[PDB]
């Protein structure tokens, strides 16, 4: 009879500092969209929700029916939250400017459904988000979203896996909240999460081996044939960034979506995939790098810009950084 919900947690966090309560409103609103997306995902084949929507988005994906439903759900709850002023979504070509009567102080970048290729085979999928405070006095605009990830005030993701989890990072750390399907509340289940200094799992799509740079090539070979005769690392690649990053957080190890000979900036999108996961990882004591610089320090120039990303346990990411340095 004492439920420690995400709302309660975010309200006491706001308690400390000076707060207007907007961030609690924003996150309460997002939790409503996440529950509605989870329920749709959990019965998607009965509700006929698998399959395509009939379009392609700005970064070239085939749009799915669940992309359109999830996107509409998040845009509508954020607008109605009275906490936001600019929204960037994977699924919209341009930033969405909230109407004056509904504006609040925050800028939200999100991936309404991550793991597209895994939808129809029932593999874990998720929602990713990053929140900034608006920086200017100027009329809100797309440029308010073009901040480096270091300016995030909150970021995280929802994982629609064997259970639904909301992982939320803010200035003093990372906490995990599980959806209780019977009462429709996110309950705190893991407090102040910290990643292990060194793991034993590497996560990359090795189908790209022909295109990898020499540093990734060398690192993968080291994980399979360690020079010190330690046990080789195990390999995991679920193929949904939210699921592979969440395993990296709770088990340690490394996740990689690097630049390659065909994709100089990688595949994943900086504003609503890479920066939120880099922020979570740094708040959990991990690292997130392109191979040459910190993901959170990149100043974006395009809301749909791509970035390479290597993240996870700091000793594993540092070992790969040392290989890039060796090869530069
Ligand atoms: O099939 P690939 O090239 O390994 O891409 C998988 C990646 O693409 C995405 O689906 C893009 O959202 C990620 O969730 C996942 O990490
Ligand atoms: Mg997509
Ligand atoms: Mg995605
Ligand atoms: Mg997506």
């Amino acid at each position: 009879t004492n439920i420690v919900t995400l709302t309660r947690f975010v309200m006491e966090e706001g308690r400390k500092a000076r707060g207007t309560g907007e961030m609690t409103q924003l996150l309460n609103s997002l939790c409503t969209a996440v529950k509605a997306i989870s329920t749709a995902v959990r019965k998607a084949g009965i509700a006929h929700l698998y399959g395509i929507a009939g379009s392609t988005n700005v970064t070239g994906d085939q749009v799915k029916k669940l992309d359109v439903l999830s996107n509409d759900l998040v845009i509508n709850v954020l607008k109605s939250s009275f906490a936001t002023c600019v929204l960037v979504s994977e699924e919209d070509k341009n930033a969405i400017i909230v109407e004056p009567e509904k504006r609040g102080k925050y800028v939200v970048c999100f991936d309404p459904l991550d793991g597209s290729s895994n939808i129809d085979c029932l593999v874990s999928i998720g929602t990713i988000f990053g929140i900034y405070r608006k920086n200017s006095t100027d009329e809100p605009s797309e440029k308010d979203a073009l901040q480096p990830g270091r300016n995030l005030v909150a970021a995280g993701y929802a994982l629609y896996g064997s259970a639904t989890m909301l992982v939320l990072a803010m200035v003093n750390g990372v906490n995990c909240f599980m959806l209780d399907p019977a009462i429709g509340e996110f309950i705190l289940v893991d407090r102040d999460v910290k990643i292990k200094k060194k793991g034993s799992i590497y996560s990359i799509n090795e189908g790209y081996a022909k295109e990898f740079d020499p540093a990734i090539t060398e690192y993968i070979q080291r994980k399979k044939f360690p020079p010190d005769n330690s046990a080789p690392y195990g390999a995991r690649y679920v193929g949904s960034m939210v699921a592979d990053v969440h395993r990296t957080l709770v088990y340690g190890g490394i996740f990689m979506y690097p630049a390659n000979k065909k994709s100089p900036k990688g595949k994943l999108r900086l504003l609503y995939e890479c920066n939120p996961m880099a922020y979570v990882m740094e708040k959990a004591g991990g690292l997130a790098t392109t191979g040459k610089e910190a993901v959170l320090d990149i100043v974006p120039t395009d809301i749909h810009q791509r970035a390479p990303i290597i993240l996870g346990s700091p000793e594993d990411v540092t070992e790969l950084l040392e290989i890039y340095q060796k090869h530069a």
